[PDB]
């Protein structure tokens, strides 16, 4: 169950109820206190993820236009889309971190010659560092950043799809549980709830990509 | 320790064991197979670092200044430097990512329109994407890669630098030795090898005291 509410560049913009619930929550936690900008913060920040999730789209549909819906699940958003193609992807990744590094790159620039103010913080200046953010950080080489899809790419050819898989997944799988163990270790919540993220997030993909390698060799 | 290989604008330009344990596999690779590429890699990579390593340095004189070392990995960089200004870390730290993104996203556009092929191999690209992940890779909050300077800052005022730098060291020596157990386990040398890079890259962060020679 998602809402509609509009679409850009030719692709349908959803809301799922998991985003709906935990936008109300947030909204009602900027009443409950005066947390005014942390309500703001995440709509620019999902907004940016539209974006970013607009450019990865773009470069897709030059491929094969899978992508029926774009829907914003409280942990960033996922395009909907089919089949993607195994010599497409190393740019339908990387297309999406630079949507997003342009994007943060240029309202970094022009928030020096003028933004608005609001309590002051500069929402223009702060988008930026979000979506440079958003932009760099989604290329550390491992999964589910799209850096994970693009290191898989670039190996792929020479490692053969599954092992080259496996190198990023590997890596994710090895960061989170590094993050874990320190989450755990400061017991600090969100680094622990963004471990699991992350690391399960490698897994789902030796996961598929696995079984189904098994399966292609019969 | 490390080989002397040349200065530039009055600081020592070193290449840590890492960068020659790297070296060598290289040049074992590319006798593996008829090699031109693997020996090309090494090069663009170096050259990537080195821009890299020079982001980082110019944010730091137009602040503390106190570059007097440079350590280059193939991961990155240990410059080694002492007192850093308010603001500088911060900085100074994502100083170097940006460069490494900014040229890795410009030369990726270049390259659509223009590239310099060897044997092959088209130069422009290739690189981009080094320095992509060479900026994105160093965005992990663990030592030597630079998310770990940065890590150590906004840690460092609740911890205190002594051991705030065990922190983030230790993260490091943490991050690698798992890394390192899954590509000894699925033996894939490229987990291996940067698993060491990353360990001796904190093993020689996680310093405090080091006692050199000079003869000029
Ligand atoms: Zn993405
Ligand atoms: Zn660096």
């Amino acid at each position: 169950y998602s809402i509609r509410l509009f679409k850009i560049m030719g692709i349908p913009i959803e809301l799922h109820i998991t985003f709906i619930l935990f936008l109300v929550v947030i909204i009602g936690l900027s009443i409950m206190n005066n947390s005014i900008f942390w309500a703001v913060l995440f709509i620019l920040l999902f907004v940016s993820v539209v974006l970013h999730e607009l450019g990865h789209s773009y470069v897709a549909k030059k491929y094969g236009v899978k992508i029926e819906k774009i829907l914003l699940l409280p942990i960033g958003g996922v395009a909907m889309m089919d089949k993607i193609p195994k010599e497409g992807e190393l740019r339908i990744g990387i297309a999406g971190p630079l949507v997003s590094f342009i994007i943060g790159i240029v309202l970094l620039i022009v928030s020096q010659f003028f933004d608005i103010n609001i309590n002051g913080y500069p929402l223009l200046y702060t988008l930026s560092l979000l979506n440079l953010m958003l932009g760099g950080f989604n290329l550390i080489p491992a999964f589910p950043m799209d850096g994970g899809r693009i290191l898989r790419a670039i190996l792929s050819k020479k490692y053969g799809y599954l092992k080259s898989t496996k190198i990023a997944a590997n890596i994710g799988k090895s960061l989170a549980l590094i993050m874990l163990l320190f989450g755990l270790l400061s017991m600090n919540i969100i680094l622990i709830l963004v471990s699991l993220f992350v690391y399960f997030g490698a897994e789902q993909e030796s996961r598929v990509v696995e079984v189904e390698t098994i399966f292609k060799n019969i």
